[PDB]
């Protein structure tokens, strides 16, 4: 019975705005490393990839590495918080999560920029 | 580090003629069903959803029923293999997979058919 909901399916922020989206997810008053794994991506693009508290940097996309970090205290609460800061058009799209603590699933989040 | 291999990148098959593809894992000796949790996809249609030992028949896509299976037996191997029978030119695409046995990763396999 291990499902992983999003608070909301469409994030509509501005160009330069700082943007940050969730992922919730069960977890049994304390969590545990071992067990989790997190992921992030967007069009087959590496934005975070977490695995038992490992950040690698390297494995990262170029285009994302002074900007796209995940929020690491927000995962004790049971969410996976992806904060992008300086937010650009490019980054614009559909955004995938996937994790593993216990079961595993994963949601997609449409993002969409605006400009004034 | 969990990393799970695909062994070949682009599977190119004959319209009619069976196929199948395979995402080969991590086993230690013995393999335990608690732990394995396997799906397969193709443009956000689910191929496969295998939970423990779970195929859900419903959750499965409408145009996929009655050929796309995955082998029960390959999987003691340590390979999730994949079996269409009957492939259509429809199904040629990109074909992701993911796994969660003790870490979890994914793959892509591009999958062109023919026709002489
Ligand atoms: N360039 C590039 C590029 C190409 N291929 C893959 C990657 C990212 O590779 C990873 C992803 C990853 O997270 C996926 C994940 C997390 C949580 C649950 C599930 C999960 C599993 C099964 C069912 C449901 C699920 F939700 C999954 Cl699949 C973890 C580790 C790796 C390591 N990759 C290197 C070795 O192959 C990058």
């Amino acid at each position: 019975a291990f499902t992983v909901t999003v608070p909301k399916d469409l994030y509509v922020v501005e160009y330069g705005s700082n943007m940050t989206i969730e992922c919730k997810f069960p977890v049994e008053k304390q969590l545990d490393l071992a067990a989790l794994i997190v992921y992030w991506e967007m069009e087959d693009k590496n934005i975070i990839q977490f695995v038992h508290g490992e950040e690698d940097l390297k494995v990262q996309h170029s285009s994302y590495r002074q900007r796209a970090r995940l929020l690491k205290d927000q995962l004790s609460l049971g969410n996976a918080a992806l904060q992008i800061t300086d937010v650009k058009l490019q980054d614009a799209g559909v955004y995938r999560c996937m994790i593993s603590y216990g079961g595993a699933d994963y949601k997609r989040i449409t993002v969409k920029v605006n400009a004034p």
